[PDB]
């Protein structure tokens, strides 16, 4: 993930221009190899034509080049690329939105599961750990970075996400499927046991816990679905064929013919097809957006930070359910105890941001005395 | 379903170009017959123009070819194709999203339905089987593969989804409508009976169970709706006519005219219309995307694996409600029992994915001592 | 509703071509009259130009025809048609999604409202009938077929959807508004009475019933909103003007001028403007899609089957609440009672659909021993 | 709100053509003033060119006209208009979807709040009136028509929406913000008091009431947000300039130059620029769609009927909570008491709408005896 | 935020043209510097070509300009801008929709947390202050203005948002992540303590409170996610490159070539490239819309008023939970106590907005007596 929100906070002079001097997760880094290959092929063709062709062969090449440059359309490429990239971006944001966060569940567990003793600590930590374990199982199923971190369930046990007992239970339950769903059944059964044992004081609280856990399960299932059901290969191939055929044609169409022949278009013989290179950057970067975002759990610069998410979730959830359980800051009257209209101060840097409240678009409408009179 | 997520995890050199060497669920497999027909017709027309026609007939054909080429437009093909395929893909993903997964309901059943005896086992298994039976009924109504697997309710009984008693009950209830809704009424009544019998300890748990079952029912109803209410046939016919008229026009417009006449835009008689063939591949594959995705429950390569989903759902739900009920791994303190900030290790292959936490885009904003001062 | 899902299950040779032989709900049926009028106008103009006009008038008409062609642009018409039709299709699907299905409510009623006696039968049937009556009231307000079936509340009473007592109560309550909301208040009060009288054992069950009823009410309100708030007449008129101006400009710009004059684009004189007729079919069919779908509750072939929905809902809900209440198939051990991994068989037709489970995209990643070792 | 759903129910001959004869909320009514200004400017320029310019000045004007007509196509007017109007229409429908309806809350109040005496009547009426008061407060903040109806809180008191005591309470609570949120706090506190006083029999019922009230509050907050956060003024200005400069250029580029000069496109002097007027209608009406829908709470013909909504909501909610409380039609066996499959009759006008039930797309699949045999 | 809803309430004459006279948040203010740079470059090139070079160099430059003019195409830039800006606008609206409002939670707290004594006041104020503190923490993480107002937790304490005890607790809990999640755990634990102490009378009320708190937490998490996961930098660079390449090729292809050469499209020398500057306006203004909305929490004119939102939320929530708790206006019969159909009056300015109720689109259908008869 490359963040530039602070850089694009305000629309200043050359706001997006300054972003062109970025390397990580950039168009240059994404397409430099493809551009080098295209440039090498283009100049090899130019040489071959200008040095290894007789007069008749040169005339044939000029006719073919004129025909190729004639038969090239940007409309299909722009349409297909725009629609495909829009679909890929929508799926990318959906996949992020289906990343499970244990915050709601951890707050509920910390609040509801009672007991400051070892048994209560164990119960809360085990519940939050089951949530984290389900999340990590799905994450290592769908993300290459997470899989490389935890290439095996033994690695999961070594990292502390799973205990040897949980590992043995999983191996005993093993089916010929992905077993990322097991920790949710474990969580449901453990919560039912906690309620039956008095640790959870109420079936309403039990239902809230299970609703949060089921929301997490739905998110993990959506992640699995996005991993499994790829965008149609036919659609991907159509977009790729359009984009690549455009520049395969350009390799011959955008060739500087001999100026001596005074062809209408090919009057001035440059050496660098600058506009063709600009088109290459534009279209191939548009395709590279989809190439990078199609699987957002790879190891691209703009791919999600799944390992950091896992670490943060584990630490935060464990802290919330163990250290922060029934550990509140002292409750005392605040600074505005007897002030009906509190007004927090502004600093010098923010004094300009003090704005009058918006009272509605009809606030300033003016009406006459006769107009405002109710009729009988 | 064809999966290439592992192949497109990272945006590497020629990432999408490498996907062009795939056969299953590919543009070639989808449109090779249409392309062969188009090629045959095109070359038949070329041979007729070259041999059969006399001088005047050939001149008339050349004028007709110039006019037909002049009247080929791709804006009012690209526009309609893009909009139609976007609609089809949206409906395709919605149809997948409405595939019922019994995971949430199965966790709820395993937790809530009490009793480790034969009666409890039977009750839990019957509830989960009612859910699975409803899912399979809708799936065999909407999916050709599932129908081929279970072409009759007797087949469903033989497969184990339905018991003979349930089959008899369905026969008794038979109405002149699709009876996929009956298992949900059965589930509601059985849950009420279980709660009245003490197996479910609270109406709150009963309500959670029924909410999950009703979510599954809504998903099945959406599947039925998508099966019944097809995309408007007028819209489909409009798209089909656009594409087919474009290429029928190309059949005459893209003929290679005699170089002897030296017309403005041919000047060179190749035998293969390479750009016309590329356009055919592009546009016909764009159409074939919608052709394959319009019914995602057929037997295409990229259609959903409904039979695998059915088998997996049956296995997982039965295991969860039968063997996993009140069967938990031993609860013991974890590896980070007294560690304030757990830090799971990284392997050598994943050490580069360790990142500092993102603290917000305002973290690096710098202010002077006077700027940060609160004002009165 | 025209269904061709079975026909388009698989992407076969000419899958969408086979759909061009359909008449019901087809582009031909939709626009044959408009095409006839356009053809008549075009050929009247052509015959006037060919016979009635003198030499000077014919030269003037040739100038006008050559001048008209530059104003026949397709980019804006395609843009406006695409966006308008996308909006209309989105609204059409939303309108179907707001069609009320009493399945969830009926399952809840059958489960919760207790009593196999006459009083319980009457209570359950009355609740489900209130739901169906509200649905039918909204449907007859918004659908021409349902209105023609039930042109009056007396017709509703005769058809059995309403009792004479309910009709008298509605007439007593009559306000100067659509009274489709009354049955929901009736349902709420009757459910409260049932709970107070012991027929509903718990306020949790009562709340579930009322949540389902309120979901139905929201769907009915959305149907009313779609019926009332039409797409802006300005937008509809703008799209209509675009299409009509395009095709009335074509009436003069697509006339085949005297080939003798040797104008740049009028060498060939075909009596039939095939490409103009193709464009007419394409664009007027695109507009006819919106014309048919703008009101999905009319009597078009692709309009919804509201009458069938009403009949099916009544029958299914009555059966579920009355005969299916606490009438369950015998609970007995299933086929896989003691089979840890059930495996339903495949028929000869579906044997090829047996697929291995998808374990994730990271399953096949290869790592060395050094790569998989944890670092300290 | 202009409704033409009945007119566009069926896709008949000239369905959208017939809508071109409408005046209210029509393109003519929306843009006749702009069209008159444009016509006046166009013909003033025509007379200036034809009567006030010498030979050289007329030659210069003709060159300018040809230049403008050649370079007019540089305006991305269709693109900008489509992409802007789509957003405007989406926001328009969202704003409608956020209009609060008290139907669900009123049914809940009528059912739950008990007591047929004066105290219960007062309680239910006060709750529903708090809901209506919050709705009307937000509506008068965001709607010009509602503000004109109720230009002050004293007007609200006179209209009966608020009592003098409520007005005094609002004045006492006055903060420098919009006080549309106060009635929701009042509703919550009154519901809590009613529950504590025995008028509400269960905290579950109290929670249902508060959930409905909170949904209404969220809708009102969305209305406030839409009123406050206008569409980007930069975007609106870009679209406005794009549309206006097009016709400003047309004023000179679409003039009829002297036919004596025999310019390529100016051989005929047909005084009226019919195609330019058609373009004006198309583009300016496409912009008028956005101009009318950008604030759907103004006084346009297609703007929402906020005053009618307010009146209807008040009447319906008061009736439902006061007259309809525990006032049900007599409950008796219905027409289909012992009919397993009720079949409501059809009229002569609707007999053709009786259809066979749709049983799925796989229903008609035919398989041999061997294909259907289960395999081992 | 710049609001013009009142100005655009009605679609009046020149409604959108009257917005072109605004400066704040305007296209002029956004792009005047870029336009000045473009002007300087264009006229530098013009002066070089006119009087800097010999005749041979002038011919070379003329050929280069005539070549460049054919490469600038509107469709690709327009499409990329449309898709990118649509994505940016959608994300901008979602970001606003994720702004946390404490109104629902504050009403629930005021209703549910009992006690008019100091303990009750402290409990309610502390809960609402925890909600406001979480909101402010996320807002100062994501918003430049809020960060400038509260550049440190000490600033938060001095402003009254956090007590010294809460600051100490946050320091003791400090983890290497953003700690905005802590107040939600605090809220859960404090609500549990209040329920166990009798201040909250029912676990259902506790669950409602925690549901509202969790909704706020999810909104804050979405704000953090939008702050962290920027739109892909590759996509941003692609759009920027498209725009800049277009307007850099324009710098040479839009030069007014010598009219004496009588080039095909350069017969007039206007000095000022009016249409090129109009295109710059349109496209750079589209890009500036995207640039301004990409980070809606910066300090642009059209960025959100986060500081005002913070102040208003604090004041309103404190008032609601402290002064408005169990403080209701006197309950008395309203104006329409015994009026079956209340009819609030209309003023003279709004009398024209009184409309008849819409009874449905089928209301006016006319049927004969024989048509309306039921068939057997
Ligand atoms: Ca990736
Ligand atoms: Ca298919
Ligand atoms: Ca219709
Ligand atoms: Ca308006
Ligand atoms: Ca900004």
């Amino acid at each position: 993930t490359i963040t530039y929100t602070s850089q694009v906070a305000n629309a200043r002079l050359g706001s997006f221009s300054r972003l062109l001097l970025c390397w990580r997760g950039s168009i240059y880094k994404l397409l430099y190899g493809e551009f080098l290959i295209f440039l090498l092929c283009y100049y090899i063709i130019r040489f071959i034509y200008r040095l290894a062709l007789t007069e008749e062969q040169q005339l044939m090449f000029e006719k073919l080049t004129l025909y190729c440059d004639s038969y090239i359309q940007l409309i299909p490429i722009s349409f297909v690329l725009g629609f495909y990239v829009t679909l890929v971006v929508t799926r990318w944001w959906n996949q992020y939105e289906n990343l499970p966060w244990p915050d709601r569940l951890m707050s509920l567990v910390s609040g509801f599961v009672e007991g400051k003793d070892e048994q209560g600590r164990l119960l809360r930590r085990t519940l939050i750990r089951y949530a984290n374990l389900g999340n990590v199982l799905i994450l290592r199923s769908v993300s290459t970075a997470v899989y490389k971190r935890f290439p095996s369930a033994q690695h999961l046990v070594q990292a502390g996400f799973m205990t040897p007992a949980e590992h043995k239970q999983l191996e005993k339950l093993s089916l010929p499927h992905n077993m990322f769903w097991v920790p949710w059944v474990w969580f449901a059964n453990l919560s039912m046991k906690a309620w039956l044992g008095g640790r959870i004081r109420d079936p309403i609280l039990l239902q809230s816990l299970l609703n949060e856990m089921n929301t997490l399960r739905t998110q993990c299932g959506h992640l699995y679905a996005y991993d499994w059901i790829s965008i149609p290969l036919v659609y991907t191939q159509v977009v790729t064929v359009a984009v690549y055929s455009f520049f395969l044609t350009c390799l011959v169409g955008r060739q500087f013919l001999n100026p001596a022949k005074a062809y209408p278009g090919h009057e001035l013989d440059l050496v660098v097809p600058v506009f063709t290179f600009l088109q290459f950057f534009f279209y191939v970067g548009w395709l590279k957006v989809a190439e990078q975002l199609i699987n957002p759990f790879g190891e691209d610069d703009d791919d999600f930070e799944t390992n950091w998410i896992v670490d943060r979730n584990l630490q935060v959830s464990l802290l919330a359910v163990d250290e922060m359980h029934q550990d509140l800051p002292r409750m005392e009257p605040d600074m505005y105890w007897n002030k009906p209209e509190p007004q927090p101060p502004y600093t010098a840097a923010s004094a300009q941001f003090r704005r009058a409240s918006f009272m509605g678009s009809t606030f300033n409408i003016s009406l006459n005395k006769e107009e405002m009179e109710f009729q009988p």
